[PDB]
Formats: structure tokens, C-alpha cells, sequence
């Protein structure tokens, strides 16, 4: 029982990268499943969806080791030990997306001659602003307010 | 109607990074929802799950622009225009994970004194090998075989 700290280790970075790849895999497989669905391949669609559940299990297990080891959220570098911390992590990521990421992407898309992509990024910025506000309302309630 | 190619643009990289962040957000929010569930916060859990659906919509829309613009899969740098290409992308990512990513992570985890994390990475390598084989079997069927 020689217990070591994950902070600042390569393993900590590897758990974060594992989480990213697992997250992408579930999204990709469910996206692919819709193409199988369209074209009439229910067994392929079903396999994609079942393997996607595996990737959920993998992502969540990475997060368990991250949280239990006192590492931060891969997306935000904020702690995710408690429910309030998790909501704070949500708010930080949403805030980054609507105040920095998506408006910057929309500006670049317009500069590069991709106005339809820019309008999408603008739509998303508005959506993440909404998400942030709604998470802020839950945080206020968790902290004992209205 | 002055149509430009997304390949090699900043916008192409921004769609990929958008996809990564959206993927992580859906995973994180569903993970957070389970903590809300445990502790008896059904309205918070429900909000997390509903916002997670938004993040699905966002991720899938990024993939639509990627695919429609002839860009490759953020996770594998493989085309994802057709169902067979999507399955090939799945196989490539699974193959990377079991033949390189997870065994390398397990080796590093053991070196750094994290055997329980290593055993997890070893479990995952075995799982991704299984996923690869099962996707390879579907690809063989899509190509007209048994
Ligand atoms: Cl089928
Ligand atoms: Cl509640
Ligand atoms: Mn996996
Ligand atoms: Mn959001
Ligand atoms: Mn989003
Ligand atoms: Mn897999």
C-alpha cells in the first residue's frame, strides 16, 4: 500500500487523453449509427450503439480515476469532486465557449469565407450562453438560494 | 455562391476542436447527472441530461460540416463520407487504441506506480481489440462477404 499522487504525472495526462478519445468515440459511433439507420443496416446500427455504451463506460471510468485521484476535469481544469464543483465546471466550460471559443471561431470562419459555418458557430455561442445561465441558476439553488 | 474548400483552413481545425469539446461536454454532463441522481436532485439531473442532448446536436452538426466539406474524422484523420468509410474510421481508432495508446498508457502507469490505473488501461486495451474485430466483421459483410 505505497499510494502515490497522480498530480503532475504522465498517467494524469494519459487519463485526460483517454477521456477525450472515449468521448469522441461515443459521439462518432452514434453519428455513424444514424447513417446505418438511414440505409437499412439495423444490426450495424445496433452494434455501433452497443459499442458506444462500452465507450461510455470507458469515459466514465477515466473520470472516476481522475476524480478519485484529485485531478481536474479534462475539459476545464476545474475540480469535479462534489456536485457543486461539477456544476461550476459546467459553468466554466460554457462561459469559455460563448465568451471566447465560438465567437472566435465565427470570426475566423467569416474571415476565411465560410459564412454558413460562422452562422452555426454563432448559433452555438448563443446556446452555450443559455446553458451557462441555466447552470448558474442551479448553482445558486445548490448554495441555498432561490 | 463563391464556394471555398475547408481543407487546410483554420475553420477546419476549429470544427475539429468544436467536436472534441462538444463530445467531452456530453460525457461530462451525463457523468455529473449520476452524482445528482445519487444525491436526490432530479431536476438538476434532468437539466444535465437535457443540456447533454444539446451537446449531441452540436457535436453532430460539427461532424455534418466536416463530412460535407470533405474533412476527415477528428479522431482518426480518416474519411467518413460513406458508411464503409465510417466503419473503417472506427476500425482505425480501435486499432490505434489497443495496439498503441492503451498498452503505452498501461506501461507508463506501472512505471509511475499506478498499478490499478494500469490494470484499467489493460482492460480497455482488451476491449478495444474486441471492438476492432467486431467492426472488421461488419466491414467484411458491407464489402459483400460472410
Ligand atoms: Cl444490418
Ligand atoms: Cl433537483
Ligand atoms: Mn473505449
Ligand atoms: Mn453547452
Ligand atoms: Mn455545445
Ligand atoms: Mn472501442
Amino acid at each position: 500500500g505505497h499510494m502515490k499522487d497522480l498530480k503532475g504525472t504522465k498517467t494524469a495526462e494519459n487519463l485526460k487523453q483517454g477521456f477525450i478519445g472515449e468521448s469522441m468515440a461515443n459521439r462518432r459511433y452514434l453519428y455513424f449509427a444514424k447513417r446505418a439507420d438511414e440505409e437499412g443496416y439495423p444490426e450495424i446500427a445496433g452494434l455501433l450503439r452497443s459499442i458506444a455504451e462500452g465507450e461510455t463506460a470507458h469515459a466514465f471510468g477515466h473520470l472516476d480515476f481522475i476524480r478519485q485521484g484529485g485531478l481536474t476535469d479534462p475539459a476545464t481544469d476545474k475540480p469535479i469532486g462534489t456536485l457543486e464543483q461539477m456544476i461550476e465546471s459546467a459553468i466554466a466550460g460554457e462561459t469559455y465557449e460563448w465568451t471566447q471559443m465560438y465567437p472566435g471561431f465565427a470570426k475566423v470562419a467569416r474571415e476565411e469565407g465560410f459564412p454558413e459555418v460562422a452562422e452555426w458557430f454563432e448559433t452555438l455561442a448563443r446556446a452555450e450562453k443559455s446553458h451557462a445561465e441555466k447552470f448558474q441558476n442551479v448553482l445558486k439553488q445548490l448554495k441555498g438560494g432561490t
